[PDB]
């Protein structure tokens, strides 16, 4: 079997992707953030505390005729900006884009933080690491992927974000439509739970390729590319104006400069985002400082190719028993 869905941005700086999911029976449609760096499926739900919901489209497990409660589960996790969220467990019938999967944990909100409340375009997260990271206790559960791979033509999903525009989410099968030239395929350590994998350099507009290994995870669930201190000075070097801000929280330039793209290696092969994918616009309302879309990682303490780095890409997950991750132009 397979299965494909359109993802589609919340605003229009490209913060996160939605992707409508299908949970329940009769189905209830939620748009759902894809996120390969967490391992959770869950939901706003009618169990939600009702100060924290602000416009969200909400799971009613009670109007479905397939939802179970998982007797005794519950779910708390915490990410890596802070937000966080917790609950108890349901499993029902889970569809994405016509692929169903059959006994899903689907994770109820009791209690969600303020940055999830506030974003009234997300009503919740579907997770696509590895099931290991998933925060079910005292029985861990597996992740829509892990639960649809056997039923596959193929054990992979595919991510292919859009700048400023829809794009697709496809599971079971590769569009050899959807990109140019080749794939190249890379090794994927599933150590710490991440689609995580060596970059093998970078360089800066049209300067010279720098060769060193980068280490970090290929994240659909950040907004945003953070990478080494080195790197992201080298960056922000060529870029007038241009400076690291404590009050702001990183590198901000000035509205009216143009930027450099921005190269990332992958085995021999070059991902090149172009400059205006790392302009996220001005830091306040009618403010001339804009923020970077690249970030350092010092404080974070691990590298994140988030949605700047993967949107200028297609982007293969291979879940085969030996995990890789292939990246093309498009
Ligand atoms: N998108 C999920 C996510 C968020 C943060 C992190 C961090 F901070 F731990 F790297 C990993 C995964
Ligand atoms: N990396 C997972 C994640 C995704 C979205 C959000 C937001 F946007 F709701 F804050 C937080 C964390």
């Amino acid at each position: 079997s397979t299965g494909s869905a359109t993802t589609t941005p919340i605003d229009s700086l490209d913060d996160a992707y939605i992707t409508p999911v299908q949970i329940g029976t009769p189905a209830q449609t939620l748009n759902l953030d894809f996120d390969t760096g967490s391992s959770d499926l869950w939901v706003f739900s009618s169990e939600t505390t009702a100060s924290e919901v602000d416009g969200q489209t909400i799971y009613t497990p009670s109007k479905s005729t397939t939802a179970k409660l998982l007797s005794g589960a519950t779910w708390s996790i915490s990410y890596g900006d802070g937000s966080s969220s917790s609950g108890d467990v349901y499993t029902d019938t889970v569809s994405v884009g016509g692929l169903t999967v059959t006994g899903q944990a689907v994770e109820s909100a009791k209690k969600v933080s303020s940055s999830f409340t506030e974003d009234s375009t997300i009503d919740g997260l579907l997770g696509l690491a590895f099931s290991t990271l998933n925060t079910v206790s005292p029985t861990q559960q597996k992740t829509f992927f892990d639960n649809a791979k056997a039923s596959l033509d193929s054990p992979v999903f595919t991510a292919d974000l859009g700048y400023h525009a829809p794009g697709t989410y496809n599971f079971g099968f590769i569009d050899t439509t959807a990109y140019t030239g080749s794939i190249t395929y890379t090794a994927v350590s599933t150590k710490q739970g991440f689609w995580e994998w060596t970059s093998t350099g970078y360089a800066v507009g049209s300067g010279t390729f720098k060769s060193t290994s980068i280490d970090g995870i290929a994240d659909t669930g950040t907004t945003l590319l953070y990478l080494p201190a080195t790197v992201v000075s080298a960056y922000w070097a060529q870029v007038s104006g241009a400076k690291s801000s404590s009050s702001v929280g990183g590198y901000v330039f000035p509205c009216s400069a143009t930027l450099p793209s921005f190269t990332f290696g992958v085995g021999s092969a070059r991902i090149v985002i172009p400059g205006d994918y790392i302009d996220f616009g001005p830091i306040s309302t009618g403010s001339s400082s804009c923020f970077g879309g690249i970030q350092s990682s010092a404080g974070i303490g691990i590298n994140i190719f988030g949605d700047v780095a993967l949107k200028a890409a297609f982007v293969v997950f291979n879940g085969a028993t030996t995990p890789t991750l292939g990246f093309a132009s498009k």
